[PDB]
């Protein structure tokens, strides 16, 4: 993940010139070897066309390189490439959407599993532990980057997130299919058992522990679906082809002929096609935005940090769940306690923001006539 | 399903060109036929023009070749090949998320219905075969290969999904429409009886059960929902309309026509249309994407595997809520337990990913300074 | 509503070409007559030029053509035709959804109104009743079909939706709106009677009842929105404006003009537009799509079935609620009781998904080296 | 609101055609202003041309005319109005779900809060009243029908909808924001006296209850959202300013230049620009459909009917909660009790639509062979 | 917020015209800069061709702006920025909807957080103070305005949103992550021991705090998520770059020509490119859009008012809970008491809504044969 959110805080002069400087998941690190390769091709054919081919050859040659050029149609191209790219992003963005978080069985735990007790303890740690270890099976199931970290079940017990005993359950369980579901079922017979021995003080508090629990292992069966079904190959390959051969006929009739020749719209040999390169800069990464967002949970600059994300969650649930756990500080009476109104003062940098106007609506400014206002 | 997700994990130089290279699910499977007889077609006018035509028909057909050539308009039918194809591809994803999956009943019901003797072993397991059975009976109601699998109720009895009591009253109920609600009524009854049992322990539980299988019914509902109402046939029949005739256009007003008649923009015979040919590999898988995820309960490579699904979704059941049912290994201390914070370790490979700051937010590099932080 | 799923169920070399022949709910149906109209103008135009206009007539004619042609612009009507066509086919799909069904209130009833007697079926049948009250109410209200099945109270009553207590009832109510959420109201106190007498023996079932209820409740006030605002008609007039003018342009600047002329483009006189008769067909049933589509409750032959669905919904509804309460069979052991493992059997023709391979992850190829597997 | 939906029930030859005759709501009505204003200064351009300029004055006029007819560009501004007019329906709709209902409340306080005496009257009423209060004091602050029809909390008091005692409470409460969630606030308090005194009889049903409450003031808040947060003033100058950009250069651009001057694509003299004026037509109405839509609760013809909506709900909320409480039909047998079916009658206007097959799925009409149903 | 909901309520004649005329949050303000800028690099580029190069440099000048003006394609631009500015738009009015509201947690903690001594004050004054302080912690964290007002946590504190004891336990708190979930744990430990003591008066009122709790604290999740996962800077800097390089084409070949050369196309000297400003302004304010939406909690003028926000929410909140608990006007009969039907008066202003007919349905208007409704 590339974070630009505090430089475009602000629409400045500068904008997004400014962003065009940044390297690190950027379209000139994603896009330069291809550049590269086109660029070279193209002074391959045109240094052919300079000091190779003969003037019999050259003139089949210019024939050639008009008749491509009609056919670098970009239209086409920009409908599928907006079309699919945009498809691209938003499975993107469900994607980041569908990973499993703590914050609400964490809120749920500390506010339903009691006891200050070393049982109440091993009870909420072993909750927070159990959603941990479905993430992280998930996670490293559909991420290179938390697999590499993870390689295997071994590394997952030695990490903490697993027990032996846990361990051998789950490797004695048959099932030859992924069992990051194993640790979500634990729950659910923890839960069950924290609610017999009363340490879940009631059957809502354990309807609500249940019912976070499925949205948490809904969205880990989420992560799974979607590193399942991918999207389509026929589009993709489809998208790909269509720009494939535009950059085909591109690097054919974009070719600077003899000027001598005279041939329309061929009267000037700049020996470097800039607008060219500069569309297919445009196109090509366009297409990069999908290529690095089709698999968000690779190693990209712009892929989520999924091993970030695996440490802060467990060390914040675990927080939650056993340091905070019944650890208020003593009731007292706030600042505006005496105060019938409320507002917190504000700095120097911000004091401007008062006296706006606070919005009551927008017909507030009608003024009616008063003959008007009489019900009738 | 064709799953490519570990071969576009990163942005990478090879990219989409080595996803080009791949057979299965792909637009050459896909499209071969369609290109071999759009060749044939354009040859055979090819050699009918230059062979079999006399000198006042080969003008005839130039003048119509050129006129022609001007209706072979790509704009109008990119709108309508984006907009279809994006509706299908949307509707596609959509029917994959209406599956019905048993996961969230099946922790329900471990962390519901109990008894670890044989009465609350029976209960667990009809319950979710229960599930399963109306999930069997929706999938061959819409799905192909689903059907081929279960073409009968004697084969569903006989898979082990309906036994012959639930058949016998599978079939003395009288209804003309398709019965795939019927398990799911069972489930709700069964539940009530076991709730009225004491093996369901609560009535929270007994509602969290009843939505869970409310969820579950839904899904089968929107699945038969989508069985039904197909996309509309006007709207498959305008986009196949306006592809077929440009394909018409163009196998027209693409022939080659005499360089000796100097007619503009046809200087050059190349005997081969490389860029109509792409274009319509382009046009033509485009269009086959909405064909192949029109329907994704079909045979089709790229088509959802519902028997995979069945078969998993049984298995991890059954495991769920008959072995995995009060097995949990006993409450012990974990790896963080003395430790204030807590992180598992990293391998050689992610290590790298460490010493990345740990973002707290996009505000915390501002730096004011220390007149405008004071409050007025 | 026209299904055609199974014949699209796999991408086939057919395709779409297969569906081209389909008459019902097509766009040859659609369209034949405004093809025949659109024909018969630009005929009647191309015989008064050929056999009635004089040659200073003609050649002004000529003028007018050549000059009408420059405005046959395809791209913005393609772009409103794009957007108009697909809020229209959300706005469908969306509608389909807002169709009350009983599935959800019917589990829920014979999962909790219980009692084998006359009392229990009464309560059951009733409040099941009640729901498909309030859905005929809504569809008549909404849909031209049902409203010419049920022109009148007195046809609800004797098709037995209604009593005639009820209808007295009924009719009592001082409303000068639509009353369809009259019997959700009654279904409402009736759930409170029933849970008040101990039919309903708790009262999160009565909380679920009335859930359900009111998203039953929600779903017909939904279909009186969708019916009540319609598309912006402002918006169907731009869409319907910009095709008409985009006719004209083409029904003028389309003609044949005689080549003796020698016009630039006017060479070639074929006396039948077939290119301006497939641009026709292509936005005329682009638009066409959109008047079906704009009230899905009419009689068009893409149009939901609602009659279908009054009758299916009644008869599962009252089956489910009174044939089928506690009526199931005996719990008996299942044929994978004794099996650590559980997969269903496959047919011939399905035995060839076997042996694909069971997808863990998109990970578990990475095969990383001994080196970056150790922890830091 | 403009209601045409009966109109376009079916797809009929006619079709919209019949719609571009209406005035209410029309683009006519909408846009006739500026259509006049577009023509009289396109004649007034043209008069001075043709009358007024000198010779070399004409000939720089057709200088400039050629040139600024090379700008009229519609392609950029199809996608900006697309895009933006997509935008503002999609928002419109939105804010027309986001309008507060007590339909599901009054079911809830209907079915919940008990006693056929005075104070359960008074208890059902004051709720549903506090529910119409907030509804109205958001209206007022988001609608101007709404502001003119309830100019001053006085006109609010004296309709009934609040009492004197409550506003004297209202104005009392010390804030400068708006206040239309303090009849929400006393809902909630209402309703928990009315548990506490056992009017409402469980705390299921006052979770239900405040459930409810909450699901209507997060409407209401919806609505002051979309009353605050407008569209960004930058893309409607940025759409407007295209728009704009693009009629200059079509009024100066298709002016008529002189024939005898011999300008190529300027040889007829209309003196009515026909094709411009209906471009005209098609972009400011497609402007206009945003322009009405952007604030749908001024008193466009098209824009919500707030005023009957508050009128329709407090009636149907005091029916339902006052005259219809426990004032049900007694429990009898319906038509279909001894039935074992059930099939409401068909009229002879609907008898057409039986012996349509009732839809099974898809996958029924396959037809395997003996050989490949087998089982494995 | 630039709010302009008023000057849209109706669509009128002077429409989006009087819009043009606003400076605040408006397309001139963004960029007015940006257009100096390209103004003086094309009119430095037209003073050295008119008067710094020599003849044959003007040749090379002239062949040059002929061949740049070939690449000034306004189609990918408008596609891209399409796209682009939609995805930004709907992210814009999604981070505006996970703006943490404190509305639906007041309205359960003032129905069910009991008790009008100092003790239950202290309460639901606490809980709700929570909340806020999760929401400015948060906001703090994303909001550069919220930063500057709140720079620390001891300018937090002293803001009265956190006590000296939660602040000495918040830092006393270890972890290297944002602590913005830390209240929502208090919020839940602090309502489990209301619940403990009797003040929540049971278990479903407590799991609706819970809810509404798990609820906010998602909300403010979310805004931390979308300030973290900006949109992809890839993306961002393809459409940057091909704005810029269609921005660089016209700079160069916009250029006015010498006429006396004759080149097509270039007659007209206007020495001012009025169309290519316009083009220029069109483009870079329809960026500008995306500019100035993609971090909505900056300190633009259409950036939202978070400070507002926050201060609205905690006066709110705290009169919701503190000054409104338990204080309701006496139950009172209301005006329409007697009246079997209820509609408040209308105002001479309005009282032309009324003779509008109640939409009843669209299907009453049919008028079937008499034969036709008789039932088969
Ligand atoms: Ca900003
Ligand atoms: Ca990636
Ligand atoms: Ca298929
Ligand atoms: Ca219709
Ligand atoms: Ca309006
Ligand atoms: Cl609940």
């Amino acid at each position: 993940t590339v974070t630009y959110t505090a430089r475009v805080a602000n629409a400045r002069f500068g904008g997004f010139s400014q962003l065009l400087l940044l390297w690190r998941g950027s379209i000139y690190k994603l896009l330069w070897r291809e550049l590269l390769c086109f660029l070279g091709f193209y002074m391959a054919l045109s240094a052919a066309y300079r000091f190779v081919l003969t003037e019999g050859q050259k003139r089949y040659f210019e024939k050639l390189v008009i008749y491509c050029d009609q056919y670098a149609s970009l239209i086409p191209v920009s409908f599928v490439l907006g079309f699919y790219v945009t498809l691209v992003v938003n499975r993107w963005w469900s994607q980041y959407l569908c990973m499993p978080l703590p914050d609400a069985l964490m809120c749920v735990v500390a506010g339903t599993v009691h006891g200050r007790d070393d049982r109440g303890r091993l009870y909420r740690r072993t909750l927070m532990r159990y959603a941990g270890l479905s993430a992280v099976l998930i996670l490293r199931s559909v991420s290179t980057a938390v697999f590499k970290r993870f390689p295997t079940i071994d590394h997952v017990v030695e990490a903490g997130f697993m027990t032996r005993e846990e361990r051998k359950k789950f490797e004695n369980l048959n099932s030859s299919y992924n069992k990051y579901w194993v640790p979500c079922v634990w729950f659910s017979n923890l839960a069950a058992q924290a609610r017999r021995e009363g340490r879940i003080r009631d059957n809502s508090a354990l309807k609500l522990l249940l019912e976070e629990l499925n949205v948490f292992r809904g969205k880990c069966g989420m992560l799974f679906h979607y590193d399942w079904i991918s999207v389509p190959l026929v589009y993709t390959q489809v998208v790909t082809i269509a720009l494939y051969s535009y950059f085909l006929a591109c690097l054919i009739g974009r070719q600077f002929l003899d000027p001598a020749q005279g041939y329309k719209d061929h009267d000037l040999d700049l020996c470097v096609p800039i607008f060219t390169l500069l569309q297919f800069f445009f196109y090509a990464g366009w297409l990069k935005v999908a290529e690095q967002l089709i698999n968000p949970f690779g190693e990209d600059d712009d892929d989520f940090e999924t091993n970030f994300l695996i440490d802060r969650n467990f060390q914040v649930s675990m927080l939650a769940v056993d340091e905070m756990y019944d650890d208020l500080a003593v009731l007292e009476k706030d600042l505006y306690w005496d105060a019938a109104e409320a507002r917190a003062p504000y700095t120097a940098a911000t004091v401007f923001q008062l006296r706006q106007p606070s919005f009551q609506g927008s017909t507030f400014d009608i003024t009616l006539a008063k003959e008007d206002m009489q019900f009738q």
